[PDB]
């Protein structure tokens, strides 16, 4: 294990930093436990922890308008000829092996109450497919469509960001499913980083006598993680130029959506993002807007209930701020090549939490009654203000085709397994109907390997399908 000299130098650092309590139980640790504590403490800089705690617990003490029209767009307002062109252009970029996907799948799904990673969840479709599998098959299908135009292999590498709680069960799940028919060599599971949890008094919390309480560093942890994992280097080696980044929990996510990629690429933006119309004042969504001349987002946990209810001057029964973030982002690869210059600039969001820890005295593991500390998180959209308005685009899409998050346990009424299932099977039915199918009957599941977004269903014209149904290969 670590030498006595190594250990004393670490202890000095932490003690000088006012964090020497992390060594309170060293004298009763086994060799292994002492080794773990040494290595874990060595991974943090206690002076930086003090910097973070200070900014969080003693923060320094609203030019806030809707995004201007130059930076916004809407599928509803689009010329269908342009939609067709951007689709074709996106598919051509996929065919050129220029498109990558980053999946943010490090969330714990604590509102959901599942023991498995959220992506593994079965929302009760006829197929019993997981969110992960549905997403993988969307990638597979787009590759197939792209190969029809190129006559060459089309690959969309899938970079799956997990946390400590999610990584091993995620990798096992992918292996057990043989990567859902994608090539293992083009799917990379990597981990985001963590930050120490900090007490209300600014002290590192000890989960045990030999372990610091940590949490994942928020989805804004993506950027630093792309470097350390080797993912950015892999994207460079493959000639990636366009990246779609999204959240695992959206059962309708149009993975590597070619219209979105084609549109972004055509406008030559650094960053593009999708929104839907906020469904009410209390919806738990970030709001995309202009702050101090800059594109920005106000998260639902940080907005004041006055700006959430701010009504349109012209239309007093409609909300001023209603561009709901659906966690569907486009980046240029050039944007990723500059991460090192601004990753440190991202703010740390503060959440007060009940962090299980050791009774600072006994050493007994105790679940606190009231919030005893804070967790720090970076948010993926806090890059938006680094980007000029002219290199940013915010597009409205249709909720019922694009956004159906799995947030809550079954039996909630909203953003749960039942709404997810309903939205998927309603989507399938609408596509079949538009293609001339007659659905008797609620809804029909259409496999992504049959249809990515409504195409390829001509074979169903005139046919009668008894709902509920599952259309597959
Ligand atoms: C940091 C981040 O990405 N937050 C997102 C994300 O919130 P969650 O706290 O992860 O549920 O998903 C929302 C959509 O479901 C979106 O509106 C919000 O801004
Ligand atoms: O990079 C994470 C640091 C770390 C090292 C060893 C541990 O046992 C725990 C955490
Ligand atoms: O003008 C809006 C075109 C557009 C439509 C849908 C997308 O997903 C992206 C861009
Ligand atoms: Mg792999």
């Amino acid at each position: 294990g670590p030498s006595a000299e190594e250990f004393q130098q670490l202890r000095k650092k932490y003690t000088d930093a006012g964090q020497g309590h992390v060594f309170a139980f060293v004298d009763e640790l086994q060799t292994g436990e002492r080794s773990q504590l040494f290595h874990q403490l060595s991974s943090f800089d206690p002076v930086r922890i003090n910097e973070l705690a200070d900014k969080a617990l003693n923060p320094p003490k609203a030019s806030l308008e809707p995004l201007p029209d130059i930076a916004t767009a809407s599928i509803l307002d689009s010329d269908p000829k342009d939609l067709e062109q951007w689709y074709e252009e996106g598919l051509k970029l996929v065919a050129g092996n220029k498109v990558a996907v980053v999946l943010m799948a490090g969330g714990q799904g604590t509102r959901l109450g599942s023991s498995a990673p959220k992506g593994c969840f079965d929302i009760g479709l006829p197929s019993h497919k997981s969110l992960f599998q549905i997403q993988a098959e969307r990638i597979a299908k787009l590759q197939l469509l792209a190969q029809r135009i190129s006559g060459k292999e089309a690959v969309i590498p899938w970079y799956v960001m997990t946390s400590g709680p999610t990584r091993k069960p995620t990798e096992e799940f992918f292996e057990q499913h043989k990567y859902f028919g994608l090539n293992k060599s083009d799917v990379i599971i990597f981990e985001q980083g963590v930050l120490p949890c900090i007490s209300n008094e600014g002290k590192i919390l000890m989960e045990s006598k030999f372990k610091v309480a940590v949490a994942p560093d928020g989805n804004g942890g993506i950027y630093q993680a792309l470097l350390t994992s080797g993912v950015r280097e892999d994207m460079r080696k493959r000639g990636i130029e366009h990246i779609h980044t999204y959240c695992v929990d959206n059962c309708l996510v149009k993975v590597a959506d070619p219209v979105f990629i084609g549109f972004a690429a055509s406008k030559q933006v650094d960053i593009a993002t999708k929104v839907v119309r906020k469904r009410n004042a209390t919806e738990s969504v970030g709001l995309i807007l202009q702050k101090n001349g800059k594109p920005d987002v106000v998260e639902y946990s940080e907005i004041d209930k006055e700006t959430a209810e701010a009504k349109d001057p012209k239309q007093p029964d409609v909300l001023k701020f209603r561009a709901a973030n659906i966690v569907n982002h486009y980046y240029s690869f050039k944007f990723f090549e500059s991460i090192e210059l601004w990753a440190h600039k991202l703010p740390h969001h503060v959440a007060r939490k009940k962090i299980p820890c050791i009774k600072e005295g006994t050493g007994e593991f105790f679940k606190p009654e009231k919030p005893n500390g804070i967790k720090l998180e970076q948010f993926v959209f806090d890059v938006f203000p680094m980007t000029p308005l002219e290199k940013f685009a915010c597009i409205e899409v249709r909720r019922e085709d694009e956004f159906s998050p799995l947030k809550n346990a079954r039996g909630t009424g909203e953003d749960d397994p039942d709404t997810s299932k309903r939205d998927i099977m309603s989507q399938g039915q609408r596509w079949i109907e538009k293609a001339g199918g007659i659905v008797i009957t609620v809804g029909v599941e259409v496999s992504p390997l049959i249809s990515y977004g409504g195409e390829g269903l001509e074979f169903l014209k005139g046919r009668e399908i008894k709902a509920p149904a599952f259309i597959e290969k």
